[PDB]
């Protein structure tokens, strides 16, 4: 197998760059040219060629259960041996990554861009026809949700044709004509949904703030925690539009609320679900991780106000680990030499003053420090 190389785009999905290869290389469709590939494959004696996807719908790796470095491995060898010019193969697809979104959301990597896993499209990918017929390819955006207008046509997207047969270009082709009624698809204005949609694609979209990719995605996951069901385009924006004190209202509410409802007060009592809501979006990278930047700043100033209100609140080994990004030996072997002073796992000994103040001391890193919120 010698396969000519369609010309590169680096926001191509995997699926898209496929069935371009397939097309320019005069196979019939693309599912026909991955049971080709795959035989190829097994030709060359390939330790992954069982495991090779002919569904084009599961050819990224985060499809594969236990194969993954397989399925890896296989595009890292067709990149390297089957083209007249190496192709960005592995660049395109959608990996497995250990990284999380608080509180507990997995993530996914494409290129250098992480994503919660919440956001990843589950069954049918929507499309923009205007991109498909304008460019012939299709766009890694589509894949992810909180993505749901063009950033180029500014139009929904479409996942459905008039005729109720859903389109899906993955199955049915990158020239956006339905399948059943072989008609070309058609489109159906919100402000706020396209300022968005800019931003997820990585340009500059005021009042929205000039982040890394990756904690893009993570505010979407953030608000959708805050506002609890699934994004709201409108009071996003808003809420960047009136950022910092929109956030210093939404922490000084929530505070006073549960005040309302002393000694005994624990971190989580007063602002659990918004600390540890907020620490990893996806990292603890200050700089970048506003929300926590934010947090931290708006207590490291409120610490010893009220009698200490806010250095006095109680802590958890378990939340101490969370806080400073260490391990459970290390809370413990801190105790021993007294570093820390109050075992029990989930006896709140500790104080957030201390455990912030031992940040400081101990635990701060080139991205997970103060400086980036003074
Ligand atoms: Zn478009
Ligand atoms: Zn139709």
């Amino acid at each position: 197998m010698f396969l000519q190389r369609p010309k590169p785009y680096s926001d191509e999905s995997l699926e898209s760059f496929f069935i371009r290869v397939a097309n320019k290389n005069g196979y019939g469709d693309v599912h026909r040219f991955l049971e080709a590939t795959k035989r190829f494959l097994q030709d060359i004696d390939h330790n992954g060629y069982q495991t090779f996807p002919t569904d084009i719908t599961r050819i990224n790796p985060y499809s594969a259960k236990n194969s993954s470095s397989a399925r890896t491995a296989s595009f890292l060898k067709l990149a390297q041996l089957t083209f007249n010019e190496p192709p960005e193969l592995l660049g395109l697809a959608i990996n497995r990554t250990n990284m999380k979104y608080s509180p507990s959301t997995s993530a996914v990597v494409r290129g250098a861009e992480v994503f919660p896993r919440s956001l990843l499209r589950t069954h049918s990918i929507p499309c923009c026809p205007l991109c498909l017929r304008e460019n012939g390819y299709a766009s890694y955006l589509w894949h992810f949700q909180g993505y749901e207008y063009c950033h180029s046509h500014n139009v929904p997207l479409i996942t459905t044709c008039s005729c109720g047969k859903e389109f899906d270009y993955r199955v049915s082709g990158l020239k956006g004509i339905c399948c059943k009624c072989k008609e070309p698809i058609t489109l159906t204005g919100h402000e706020a949904a396209c300022t968005v949609s800019n931003w997820l694609a990585g340009h500059e979209s005021k009042p929205l703030p000039n982040l890394p990719k990756s904690y893009r995605w993570g505010l979407v996951h953030w608000w959708m925690g805050i506002k609890d069901s699934e994004f709201d385009h409108f009071s996003f924006v808003q809420f960047f539009s009136n950022w910092p004190r929109s956030f210093h209202s939404i922490i000084e509410d929530e505070v006073e609320f549960n005040l309302e409802h002393t000694s005994e007060l624990r971190l989580k009592d007063l602002l659990g679900r918004l600390f540890f809501g907020s620490i990893r979006l996806p990292e603890r990278n200050l700089q970048h991780n506003i929300i926590l930047g934010e947090l931290l700043c708006y207590l490291e100033n409120r610490l010893w106000q009220d009698k200490g209100l806010i250095a006095n609140l109680k802590m958890n080994a378990l939340e101490a680990t969370v806080m400073l990004n260490c391990s459970l030996d290390q809370i413990a072997s801190m105790v021993e030499q007294r570093i820390l002073k109050p075992l029990d796992v989930t006896d709140y000994l500790f104080h957030f003053g201390d455990i912030f103040c031992l940040w400081l001391a101990e635990f701060q890193s080139d991205e997970f420090n103060r400086s980036f919120y003074v």
